[PDB]
């Protein structure tokens, strides 16, 4: 009792639009952002709840499979205003790339429900060329499209033609597999992988597909995990596929449209729906994690690691880069998975399915393609093979235990039995660290920043793999910096500061974090180590301080424990100074252990001082250093090194120097611990005084007038008496952390921050222009500099929260002050804003941050334009005045200079090409254009309070409409903000005004407005409907 009737509506209601489609790309995207109101819409949730989608989630081949379907196809069509070319192009489609004649029906569907959609993605015009080459300005990146734009009647005919329907029913065709796959991808993970404290319908919606679809009824104490561990050869076997598919264009297609662009998006979607084939059967084995995995599964599946070389035959070529890695890291992750080092060495040692172990067969299987991979040169195997030696190493020695008076046929089968070659593998992995460098890169790819091909719960327990390969090597393999920054990349996958956060994910994601205190096997041989060579080797301990604070925000029972490192410091180990060869005197132990005793004081930096007791045990680690065992607060002692760093006072007698390197991590470090301790302690049962107490221990053992805050400011102040040209590398990274502290500070000592800021040099005061608007013009963006102003932006904005937050701890500062540091930091972003068009940035995305952050700094200023009345002025008037009349009312080449960054946000937005993996990258670029959209639209609005009458901005942006009018349809996201930015434009305009649709043009305004009619048409939401509405009300006129 299965049928259609849900994810195929009624033909008659497809194509009058009473009824969307929804699409595999519309359900795709609300649940890769798990959007509350799209899921639990009654359209799309009675999707998700319907039995027919269920079966196709599970049977991912009957999407698309061919199969005789004419009745139901002609059952369809027949009997119900343009139907002949939609039965025509579903046959044609559906012999053509070989679908059935439902599925392919369903595409010529969507592409007719998308038509006016894809006809505002096309190249501007002549006409519109020409309006945004107006509204670029009288001056001369965004760097413009080319010439080729033709006249707008020209292209609307021939996007009408037969042909370029064609193209675009087979690009539908394409994205609705890429689609799928990344709709089940992400439906896995909303399963699974859920935050806590889910809205109660959202849970509901959760709960009723996995025991609906999968049996697997949470309500029990053990629920049957069948269904959803059958996904994985399911969507291993349609890995397969792809495979197939990218090598072998459609036979029956015409070579009319066999082009090369076809043959790119062909490729690139067989790589993608791999990618998510990936993702979906590497968490469906993940959630029998313990348990080892049928040995005929590895059989087949390395069977095709070896036809493929780990899928190196899909991703030989350049233009799919950027889907190589994320295919690379999985396929790594899962063939790890599948092996299971550490239940599989455990398993030789000591005495569910059965081990694979036990199956011969398939330890041939997995030898070939190992061997074959790493004689090919697949650098992304070494992982896999590395994991593979130490299998097979403790495989020969359990033979020869034995050899004294099923994987014993495989040892004799593959010369294994005696000597050596699989050392070869084992030393081609680790030669030069190639192996850890990779477990590094797969790392960022599967890691929790930005910059992740993937979303963070597939990271988080794909990370697992190759930590549990470094658990079982660390017993094997020296503790060195190869095996150790790859650990470290692992945990941290290049975070900031600005990623710590309080938001409690599923329990199971942090166990990547907590095994590092959880596992014996990490925890001595890593955590420990760490500790013990701490500050001697300085970032391993820093890192993971910094990094565990973040992660154990939310765990109770680990609260303490970076706390517990810093405070209460079990061991120190410093480099040895000559000047202590008078102080200690050797045990006489063991001629090995060469551990000592000291015999005289020994003071570091050499009131109250920090100083090492006689009678202190100690140990000499190596003679080309010592680990002295003394219990203290390597808090209060790190805020020392850092308080004599700054004031470059050398210390014969006493400890080394911070190394600048050192200096910058060390701050960073203190800052994300204080941020930490300062958002658990407005949390439910915490401490309150939790960062005053950081502050106190950090500010210990310093100079009675001094504490640690008063450091940092006197950090900043000496790096910035040069210019910021001047600076170095990482001296630059020191004023980095160093505004990254200020900001952590900013929560709990708002009148000392403020305080400092009134006489920072990096802003302007009354008598000083500022060091930050030097650094304006044409350098480069890169990762220090980019950093220290990405930080000033972030920190200024939060500042200027503080300032309107606070309506009535604060000692220190007045009204004057706040109001001349907002001003200055008004005058700052707006020109760090009118630089970004200047800059060479490392990337797009770093641009879109920044451009985001300032925008959004700038338009906390802009709702404060009701304050600008006399007796009606706050703290922020000033600084609101000096944004609102820059924008507002600005001479020519000011105001062309102003709107250039809105100009490119808004066509970035249109060339940027969708995407379905690195979400981060894609909610970025989102979150930039919106701050654009909301930015202009209250200007317009200030400007209509404030009785500004010329106003450029009106100008710029009708002239820009063109580009307003297609933001909708590269991404819906975009469609309520549009429309609220063109309604203020419209009525700030009519207080005879220009004509929106007459900037637009004749064809442009009809797809546009077509777009609108659809009124959130799938969904529904209430708010999506009233704008649309109050759009129309203003705009159209009846």
């Amino acid at each position: 009792t299965l049928t259609d009737r849900t994810y195929l509506p009624p033909l008659e209601d497809c194509l009058t639009g009473r009824t969307v489609i929804l699409s595999w790309r519309l359900v795709a995207s609300a649940l890769e952002d798990a959007d509350l109101a799209r899921l639990t819409s009654p359209a799309l949730s009675t999707f998700l709840r319907d039995g027919f989608v269920h079966e196709l989630l599970k049977h991912p081949a009957r999407v698309f499979e061919p199969k005789d379907l004419k009745q139901e196809f002609e059952t369809k069509t027949s009997s119900i205003p343009g139907v002949d070319t939609i039965k025509k192009d579903a046959l044609w489609l559906a012999d053509a790339v070989a679908i059935n004649q439902v599925a392919a029906l369903r595409i010529v569907l969507i592409e007719y429900q998308t038509r006016a959609h894809s006809h505002l993605v096309l190249p501007l015009s002549t006409q519109d060329v020409a309006n945004i080459q107006e509204a670029a300005g009288v001056g001369d990146l965004s760097l413009l499209n080319p010439a080729s734009a033709v006249d707008a009647e020209t292209m609307w005919c021939d996007f009408e033609t037969e042909a370029r329907r064609r193209e675009r029913i087979l690009a539908t065709y394409l994205s609705e597999r890429r689609s799928f796959t990344a709709a089940v991808d992400a439906l896995v993970t909303f399963l699974l992988h859920s935050a806590p404290g889910q809205h109660k319908d959202l849970d509901s919606l959760r709960r009723a597909l996995l025991k609906d679809a999968f049996a697997f009824d949470e309500d029990l104490d053990v629920p049957d995990r069948s269904k959803l561990l059958t996904m994985a050869p399911t969507y291993m076997n349609l890995v397969e596929d792809c495979i197939a598919r990218a090598q072998a264009l459609p036979a029956k297609l015409g070579e009319s449209f066999k082009t090369e662009a076809f043959e790119l998006d062909w490729l690139r979607t067989a790589i993608t729906e791999a990618v998510h084939s990936l993702s979906i059967a590497f968490q469906a084995l993940d959630l029998d994690t313990p348990y080892f995995a049928p040995h005929e599964l590895l059989s087949e599946w390395f069977e095709l690691m070896n036809s493929s070389l780990f899928l190196e035959s899909i991703l030989g070529f350049e233009v799919v880069a950027d889907l190589a890695m994320p295919a690379r890291s999985l396929v790594s992750a899962i063939c790890l998975k599948m092996l299971n080092i550490d239940r599989t060495i455990q398993f030789l040692h000591d005495f569910g399915e059965e081990p694979y172990l036990l199956s011969s067969q398939t330890l041939n299987k997995i030898h070939t393609a190992v061997t074959n991979a790493v004689n090919s040169g697949v650098a992304a195997s070494l992982p896999v093979a590395f994991a593979w030696s130490l299998i097979v190493h403790q495989m020969h020695l359990g033979y020869q235990e034995r050899a004294e008076r099923p994987y014993d046929d495989f040892l004799r089968e593959q010369r294994l039995d005696n000597d050596a070659p699989v050392e070869q593998i084992a030393m081609l992995a680790t030669s030069r660290g190639q192996v850890y460098q990779v477990m590094s890169e797969m790392a960022l790819c599967l890691g929790t920043t930005h910059e992740a091909a993937f979303r963070p719960a597939v990271g988080a327990r794909a990370r697992l793999v190759f930590q549990d390969l470094l658990k079982r090597s660390a017993y094997l393999i020296p503790y060195q910096d190869e095996p150790v920054f790859s650990l470290l990349a692992i945990l941290a996958t290049g975070r900031q500061y600005w990623d710590v956060t309080d938001a409690l994910s599923a329990s199971s994601l942090n166990q990547v974090y907590t095994d590092m205190l959880d596992d014996e096997t990490l925890f001595t041989q890593f955590t420990m180590q760490a500790i013990n060579r701490f500050p001697y080797e300085f970032n391993p301990f820093s890192v993971l301080c910094r990094v565990l604070a973040a992660a154990l925000i939310t765990n109770k029972d680990k609260a303490d424990v970076v706390t517990g490192w810093l405070w209460r410091t079990p061991t120190l180990t410093v480099d040895w100074n000559p000047a202590w060869d008078r102080s200690y005197e050797l045990c006489f132990e063991d001629e090995n252990t060469n551990s000592f005793r000291l015999t005289r004081d020994v003071d570091l930096f050499g009131e109250e001082r920090f100083i090492i007791p006689e009678g202190t045990l100690g140990r000499f680690v190596t003679d080309v250093t010592a680990r002295l065992e003394f219990e203290h607060s390597a808090l209060a002692l790190l805020g020392k090194r850092l308080e004599v760093k700054a004031a470059e006072e050398i210390c014969d007698s006493g400890m080394a120097p911070l190394d600048v390197d050192e200096q910058a991590e060390a701050v960073a470090m203190l800052a994300t611990v204080l941020r930490a301790e300062s958002l658990k302690s407005t949390a439910k049962g915490g401490d309150p005084e939790a960062p005053l107490k950081f502050l106190k221990e950090a500010s210990r053992l310093l100079p009675h007038n001094k504490d640690i805050l008063t450091v940092i400011s006197d950090t900043i102040d000496g790096l910035v008496e040069k210019e910021l040209l001047e600076l170095d590398g990482p001296q630059i990274a020191v004023l980095a952390s160093c505004l990254q502290f200020l900001h952590a500070a900013l929560a709990v000592c708002p009148g000392r921050v403020w305080a400092y800021m009134s006489r920072c040099a990096l802003i302007a005061g009354d008598a000083r222009p500022g060091r930050l608007s030097r650094i304006t013009g044409s350098l480069d963006m890169y990762a220090e500099r980019f950093d220290l102003l990405s930080s000033a932006v972030k920190l200024f904005a939060a500042l200027i929260d503080s300032a309107a937050c606070s309506a009535v701890p604060w000692l220190g500062t007045s009204e004057k002050i706040l109001s001349r540091v907002a001003l200055a930091i008004a005058q700052a972003a707006l020109d760090v804003y009118e630089s970004t068009t200047t800059w060479r940035f490392r990337s797009e995305l770093d641009r879109s941050i920044l451009v985001r952050d300032v925008v959004g700094l700038m338009h906390k200023l802009v709702v404060h334009a009701h304050t600008l009345s006399s007796h009606l002025t706050s703290t922020l008037s000033p600084a609101a005045a000096h944004i609102i009349s820059s924008f507002l009312t600005p001479p020519p080449s000011a105001s062309s200079l102003r709107f250039q960054p809105l100009l490119g946000t808004l066509l970035v937005a249109l060339i940027t090409p969708r995407a379905t993996l690195y979400p981060g990258q894609s909610r970025i670029l989102a979150e930039r254009v919106t701050s654009v959209l909301a930015f202009c639209t209250s200007l317009l609005r200030a400007a209509d309070f404030l009785g500004q009458t010329h106003i450029p901005l009106q100008t710029h942006l009708f002239q820009s409409a063109c580009l307003l009018a297609r933001l909708p349809a590269a991404n819906a996201v975009y469609r309520a903000p549009v429309l609220e930015l063109l309604r203020a434009l419209v009525e700030v305009a009519g207080r005879e005004p220009p004509s929106l649709l007459g900037y637009l043009g004749s064809h442009a305004a009809r797809s546009f407005i077509s777009l609108v009619e659809g009124i959130d048409k799938p969904f529904g939401r209430v708010e999506h409907a009233v704008v649309t509405w109050r759009f129309f009300a203003a705009v159209i006129r009846n």
